[PDB]
C-alpha cells in the first residue's frame, strides 16, 4: 500500500507513514504577495547551467525525471538566500487534469497549470544522501507553467514521454539543456520548507520563480497520457500528481524583487 496522489494514497494519508507531514516547515506553500517582503540582504541569484549533462529519463510511478551527472561542480545554483553552491540532480514536474490545477505552490491561490522542480544539493554535505539529512541540504527552483504558447526547449522532453508511459520505464536522454526550461526574470520568493513528496524531508531552500514558463496545450496533454501504473497492469493517467498548500507556521516568505 504505497503513497500517491489516490484518495486511499494521497496526501491525507501520507502522515501515517512520514509524520514530518505536519511538521514545522512542510512544502508547498500558498505565497501570499501582499505579506510577502522584499528583503536586501538577497544576494544575486546565479543559475549556471552551461555545463549541466543529462544522463537519463525515468518514470517512477509519481512523475517523470530527468537525471544529471553530479559528479563533478557543472550545472549549479549559488546566491540569492544560498550560502555556498548546489548542484543540479534532477528535475520533474508537477501537474493537473486540467489547466485550471497542477502547481504545488500556489500565488495569492491561483493554482498553475504545472510546476517544474530543479532539485539541487548542497555540496558542503558531499552527496545527495548526506544532504537530505541537513536543514539546508537542498535548494530547489520552482517554476510555474501556463498554458499558452509553446516552450521549444520543452518539445524534447515531451516528445520521449511516449517511450516512458509506465512506471519503471526509462530511457537514455542525453544533451538536454535544462536552460531552456527558464523564463527571462530571475525575481523569486523564497522560503524555509520540504520536499513535496515522501519523504517530506525538511531540507528545502525554496526559490520560486514568479515568472511563468508558456507551454501549450498540446505539450500538457502529452505529460496527462503518462501512466501512474505499470506495464501491463490498469491504466490510471498520471495527472494531479500534486500535494496542496500546507500551513505556513512560523515562516516568512520573502521576496528578492521591490
Ligand atoms: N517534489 S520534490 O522535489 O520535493 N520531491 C521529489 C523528489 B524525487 B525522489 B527524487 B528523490 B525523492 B522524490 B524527492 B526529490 B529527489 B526528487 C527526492
Ligand atoms: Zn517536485
Amino acid at each position: 500500500h504505497h503513497w500517491g496522489y489516490g484518495k486511499h494514497n494521497g496526501p491525507e494519508h501520507w502522515h501515517k507513514d512520514f509524520p514530518i507531514a505536519k511538521g514545522e516547515r512542510q512544502s508547498p506553500v500558498d505565497i501570499d504577495t501582499h505579506t510577502a517582503k522584499y528583503d536586501p540582504s538577497l544576494k544575486p541569484l546565479s543559475v549556471s547551467y552551461d555545463q549541466a549533462t543529462s544522463l537519463r529519463i525515468l518514470n517512477n510511478g509519481h512523475a517523470f525525471n530527468v537525471e544529471f551527472d553530479d559528479s563533478q561542480d557543472k550545472a549549479v545554483l549559488k546566491g540569492g538566500p544560498l550560502d555556498g553552491t548546489y548542484r543540479l540532480i534532477q528535475f520533474h514536474f508537477h501537474w493537473g487534469s486540467l489547466d485550471g490545477q497542477g502547481s504545488e505552490h500556489t500565488v495569492d491561490k491561483k493554482k498553475y497549470a504545472a510546476e517544474l522542480h530543479l532539485v539541487h544539493w548542497n555540496t558542503k554535505y558531499g552527496d545527495f544522501g548526506k544532504a537530505v539529512q541537513q536543514p539546508d541540504g537542498l535548494a530547489v527552483l520552482g517554476i510555474f507553467l501556463k498554458v499558452g504558447s509553446a516552450k521549444p526547449g520543452l518539445q524534447k522532453v515531451v516528445d520521449v514521454l511516449d517511450s516512458i508511459k509506465t512506471k519503471g520505464k526509462s530511457a537514455d536522454f542525453t544533451n538536454f539543456d535544462p536552460r531552456g526550461l527558464l523564463p527571462e526574470s530571475l525575481d523569486y520568493w523564497t522560503y524555509p520548507g520540504s520536499l513535496t513528496t515522501p519523504p517530506l524531508l525538511e531540507c528545502v531552500t525554496w526559490i520560486v520563480l514568479k515568472e511563468p514558463i508558456s507551454v501549450s496545450s498540446e505539450q500538457v496533454l502529452k505529460f496527462r497520457k503518462l501512466n501512474f501504473n505499470g506495464e501491463g497492469e490498469p491504466e490510471e493517467l498520471m495527472v494531479d500528481n500534486w500535494r496542496p498548500a500546507q500551513p505556513l507556521k512560523n515562516r516568512q516568505i520573502k521576496a528578492s524583487f521591490k
